[PDB]
């Protein structure tokens, strides 16, 4: 009963009830996989979710049909990260988030797609900014 | 017979008889449970308080006992770590407060909300928003074993 | 091109480099994924595969490849790693093989088969059957995280 | 919603369709939870369930919700590991079982129960026999932490 | 109030519910300490107990009392496992029991003390011969750190 | 003899060699033990006390014998972890020094409390907030076994 | 001041209260160190002694003294078990001993000589064969980090 | 100033002064490796030895220049066990002795060679035939 | 056909897949050795490699080659991660390199070299630099086996 | 043969092939000792030691005379720790160097003294300032064994 062709129609949302403050959410998903675009051979992954909500929060079920519609979807793992990310903001439009594929390696190259979103002109523009520096120096 | 409804009521306190300093103490609850709002289906979590205290402390037996009273109480993990940080703050009136749940995997995806509070205008404010700036930039690895 | 309907045939063999004697050769499968029947949801699992040649050694590629192939089977998980050995044993005629199984939890609970089989009247049935009586003496710990 | 009082009731099985060879079935259970029967206040413990088939697999949704329904039943950890293995006997009748339970410490002490069964007479009462005299030759260390 | 001076009496035990079936009972008890008896420098151990019980279980928190009122006891390491393991053999009458005792090193060199027992005639007693003979056959690595 | 009730006098310290350097020193005290101050029941932690010395250092067995004078004593944990602070602040007057306490779990909750202090006025004392502020940012996993 | 040539004579002794039964006591020594008798070079190893006491039992702080005294005193690996043993059985005449000496690594090779001993003619004697004839059937891992 | 083509003149041995009882030395040897007889290319291991003396040991030093010995010398993995084991028999003639040598898999391959030897005629000879039926059962 | 000699020309390049991207590409080799220049000894070690390409990326048949070839070459451990690093830098013109290198011990200590590189100018010198003043803070635990 | 009375001299070094680049070397010296200052008594360490070499590097195997010229003086650790920085700056004039010592336990209490230091007016001071600023913000769990 599973939609395994891509879905972002699946997400879903619901009220975030304390809006005065920053805090931290992050979705721990290991059983992350999707088709390679060129091969057609499968790939694998966990991704960690973290956002700092404003006024919407992601349900944790919905984002859960949201990850498996990529089973039998191909696109690269960049754009695999920045479409999920993406969604997640049009879904939340968050003060922050970040997404960070890890992908079982293929070759030594440990393929560990990251991006992040602060909301334009704010403090979390910077703090992407400075999120974003962070992660290379020790991934 | 215990209370396995919600009672914030419950928590106790006594004084800091160090007020002229800074220090942090940790609770690691790792046996706190609840219920999903939606379900009915229990939830289960590792929660890890830290607090720079005032002039007031929370007793460790209440503490037990206000976690108790969430075993029957449906509510979604973020909104749990927010109330128990907020009975927290309504008790204690701290310095300055985290508290970080890790919960259980439901359908493959676990959550793991972070929540902090600086005494607002002063030093741990800005405390508040260093440590949110930068909660968890070496993500620990997570298999669901 | 790849099959993702449950396919057997693309197994391959090749001659045993050391027939004179017993190592053991192993596999390991940290992406094994397939449909669980009564709901249509996707499994995970690491796969572990060991076995000791007679003639005939799995191709290590087209291995891979046919676990690839239970991406949309739907089966249990004892059931799953009984065909795997099966499939197996079918291919290749090994003295000896074992398969372990290690699922991501659903509903809290994970579920670890663990099957194995030898030559029936050799001496590696007698290993089949002393490593099943021994098997997992002490379960690794497991808090789903 | 769901049964929270003690249920064995919700126990279901399927068919093994691979009666003809022993195989090994381990459930990981770090989720339980019940009552202590004289002071009313909540145990934790992983419970670790491995069982060889018969003709009957217990189905994994099913042990789950049993598992749940011991929530605000109150039971020694001794008698809970034997009840469930009981009930679990009585839905399957299967060759061998172990319930090994690893509780959180109360008062600095934890109790870990270790129950088994083997069909009598069979080869797998003497596997019971086995792996309880050589249970736990080697005890992991414990600390509390 | 608690005793701090050895005291037998504490201790107290139930009925077995479950008395036509083997299985095993583990305590991890790593807040343990005493005195040394020519020094009357305190000492410090993990002490495991593990039995099998007959008609009669301990109760879990008489063993915290029990094993309490050590705290301002003097004696060796050696007689202290055996006199646990003398003052549960005296309440619980079990089918089998140990206790083994790992402690904190003095001067260098920790003591480990491992005592057993089983029922005079009876299979037990083999037991505890056999887990006698074959006690230990891997020590584990100790640095003292 | 041994004092088993508060004892500040037994300290002692000796001169530092090294003056005109910075370097840190740590002692691990895995063995300390005190009382709980309204049940009277015994609680144990390692503690952590790392110092940076200006002109006298803490001899080490007075150390030992001043934390052997917890035993009998009845406080709680975030006292204790300042008294012993301040103990060795008066005794010492050391450039930096932090104690780090990690206790055993009481009603499934163990309490970790962490003090520190640098010398007024100089780098020192911004040290002690750098350390404060970003204390204990990936607070270790504790599940109480 | 200490004595660091070989010294048997320090090895103390006093009475089992326990007599009538069989118990194991297992000494952790990880801080030996002696010399190689042709090169003067220093050689370190962890010594694990279990022994099955008779009558007497060996006190401690006479062992710690009697490791010691190897300090600066050559002999082959091997050699030092055996006398290590023969001390002992000469001090305590006990049921049963072993000595396991685990030594660190001279130009990428580490030696681990094993002894043991049973009372003649007794059920201990052959204890002694069978732990010698299944002595380390499955070697740990040496990498010799 | 090292022997590293094929060297059992080097091994060494000393008297044993406990002859009246049962007792075993194990040495850990995990700096082996020679070359693979067909390839040329290394090949790695850790190699087990244990014996039981009977008169003579073997001398530490001794058998690591023996070891080093097999750097540059070319043969199978089972005989370069065998060939080890009897040279050491040669030296000591012991009651008992094993040799396990544990390469580095490849191909998945864990070849991980076992001989043993009791003295002819003995209770070592039933240990030997004993241990090495209890070797397979979990190697 | 191997060369044994040093022989850094048999390393061999390939485009990197993504010049569009940061990945670091990990090597882990098991079996370097190498001679010691003084005593003409063997040596031995684990050596770990992690760069960033630009365009290149080392062909890792040819560099499992390029470490055989050290087996009689004669140089320091130090010398040696940067000949490695070196000849990996002349190949590739990489954004970031490191060579950690793990060598066995030799006179009971062992000696561990590691060496970095970034493009200078860029932000992976800043890179390099920030991993050489963050090096290894907590150095693992080492016993020698 | 050897000196075991403490001497600087036997230190020698050899000139930095790679003198343009900053590298860090690592020892590992798992086997030292060295007598406590007033009782007599034999102290234990694993002692690691890192620095970045400017134009000299120490030879290891005079490093290893080094360490051992310490079995019969006696000082303190923390002493010890930077006796040994300080004959190493003296011997290599390095840009940074650090030793950390880990020792086994005493009375209960183990001793880890750690110093560096930094070549002064230079990005190493600053090294020096920072790797102290944050040593040991995790420290190691220890429980004495
Ligand atoms: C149940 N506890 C539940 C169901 N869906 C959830 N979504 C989120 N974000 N958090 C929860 O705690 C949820
Ligand atoms: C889904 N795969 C599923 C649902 N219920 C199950 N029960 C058992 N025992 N095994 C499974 O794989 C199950
Ligand atoms: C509470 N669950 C409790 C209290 N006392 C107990 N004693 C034993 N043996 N087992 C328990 O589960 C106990
Ligand atoms: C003190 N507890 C102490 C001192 N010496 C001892 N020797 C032995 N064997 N056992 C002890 O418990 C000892
Ligand atoms: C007993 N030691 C005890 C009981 N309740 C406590 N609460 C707190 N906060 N600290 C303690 O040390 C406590
Ligand atoms: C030095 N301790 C040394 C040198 N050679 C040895 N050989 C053997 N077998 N044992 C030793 O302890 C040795
Ligand atoms: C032999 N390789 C050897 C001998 N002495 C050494 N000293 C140092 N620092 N490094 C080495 O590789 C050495
Ligand atoms: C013995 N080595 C010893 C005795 N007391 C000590 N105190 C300190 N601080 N350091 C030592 O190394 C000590
Ligand atoms: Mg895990
Ligand atoms: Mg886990
Ligand atoms: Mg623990
Ligand atoms: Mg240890
Ligand atoms: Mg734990
Ligand atoms: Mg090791
Ligand atoms: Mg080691
Ligand atoms: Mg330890």
């Amino acid at each position: 009963n599973y939609l395994f062709e891509y879905a972002p129609d699946v997400l879903e949302s619901f009220p975030n009830k304390h809006v005065n403050r920053d805090y931290f959410v992050k979705f721990n998903c290991p059983e992350f996989t999707s088709l390679c675009p060129k091969t057609g051979q499968p790939d694998f992954a966990t991704i960690y979710i973290s956002y700092i909500p404003d006024e919407k929060m992601v349900e944790s079920k919905s984002l859960k049909l949201y990850l498996f519609s990529f089973r039998n979807h191909g696109d690269f793992h960049e754009d695999c990260m920045n479409i999920i990310m993406n969604d997640l903001i049009e879904l939340m439009d968050p003060r922050y988030i970040e997404v960070w594929g890890k992908f079982t390696p293929r070759g030594g190259i440990s393929i560990d797609p990251y991006t992040n979103y602060g909301k334009p002109g704010t403090k979390y523009e910077k703090m992407a900014e400075y999120r974003m520096m962070n992660h290379d120096l020790y991934p």
